[PDB]
């Protein structure tokens, strides 16, 4: 998964079909319950893995602050993951000890535990128990980007920034729970090698070219390297700052020639490319502000306007904010929120 993409998280009081939530969503992206203390499974597992795409499972937690306990609980666990997945999740919400080291020593013999399997571990609760239960920075010194923070606002279905409930190394926020539980990446899963450079970068008088092993080098085309997408002119040098038109689609390759996936900053205006690297236009969400973005004609073009209490202003290419809010009703776009 990506920054901005979306999951559902289920378990049995979701039953034995998903496929409505799924397509309410517009994703098969999951993480499903497996089990919880050291007794309990979640009959729904096998159909909602059938039903959908996993990206990790989840459990539980009952240990409260007794490692032992815990260490029983994740070999449970483990024993009943169905399939290889990426991640699997320490859902961690009730039944703390008074000890809050001892709970973090838990949390971390649990996660540690699921490293261990081979998987990359996560830490799910909410705020202010997590506050008064655990010493999170103590999971992220021992677990980098591992947290999965909850956190509805006003729990009316839709992502609202102004609750964002912010803490460090939060991987995935669960934004709403109405009417099933709804989440959106933070961060792109980190990658799983060491991406090969296959030939040497070089730089002449007009810009850097690609040696590739053979000899040979990319002009005219796409070509990826190193784990990033790099455009190739027909002299064989890379575009840097600039736009590129294919396939009825527009790209922007950044200063470093890397191609821009997600929000980028052109000059002083801001743009949204999906995963792809292909540019969204309409209205889209960052953060707290909203940008309609289009394209006609290759006249790029990115509306800004900035929220400033209950209306958004726009703001000019200048860099001016207009004396009165534009509107107050957010419109229906693509909420995003990194």
């Amino acid at each position: 998964v990506k920054k901005n993409d979306l999951f559902v998280d289920v378990s049995s009081h979701n039953g034995y079909d998903i496929t409505g939530i799924l397509e309410q969503m517009g994703t098969t992206n999951t993480i499903i319950k497996i089990s919880e203390s050291t007794t309990y499974l979640n009959p729904c597992l096998s159909a909602q893995v059938e039903q959908s795409n996993p990206i990790g499972f989840y459990h539980f937690a009952r240990f409260g602050g007794d490692v032992a306990e815990a260490e029983r609980e994740a070999q449970f666990f483990l024993d009943n993951v169905p399939m290889q997945v990426k991640y699997l999740v320490l859902d961690y919400q009730d039944d703390p000890s008074g000890d809050a080291q001892a709970n973090t020593n838990a949390c971390l013999r649990f996660m540690q535990m699921i490293a261990d399997a081979g998987y990359k571990p996560i830490y799910y609760s909410y705020k202010p128990f997590t506050h008064d239960n655990v010493d999170y920075q103590q999971i992220l010194a021992q677990f980098p980007n591992s947290l999965w923070i909850a956190g509805y606002g006003l729990n009316d279905g839709t992502a609202n920034f102004e609750y964002f409930p912010s803490m460090d190394g939060i991987r995935w926020w669960q934004y709403s729970s109405n009417p099933f539980d709804k989440n959106i990446v933070l961060l792109d899963d980190e990658e799983d090698d060491k991406p090969k450079t296959a030939g040497t970068w070089k730089q002449d008088s007009k810009g850097w070219w690609f040696r590739r092993n053979n000899g040979s080098f990319p002009y005219n085309k796409w070509e990826k390297i190193g784990g990033v997408w790099y455009y190739f002119d027909s002299k064989g040098y890379c575009l840097t700052s600039e736009w590129l038109k294919d396939n009825e689609k527009w790209y922007y390759l950044k200063d470093n020639g890397a191609m821009a996936t997600g929000w980028v900053l052109v000059g002083s205006e801001w743009y949204y490319m999906d995963d792809s690297g292909a540019m969204v236009t309409g209205w889209v969400k960052y953060k707290n502000n909203w940008y309609y973005m289009t394209n006609e004609r290759g006249n790029m073009v990115s509306n800004e306007f900035i929220k400033s209490g209950k209306g958004w202003y726009f703001m000019n290419t200048n860099g001016e904010l207009a004396d009165n809010p534009s509107f107050t009703k957010e419109p229906d776009g693509l909420i995003t929120v990194a």
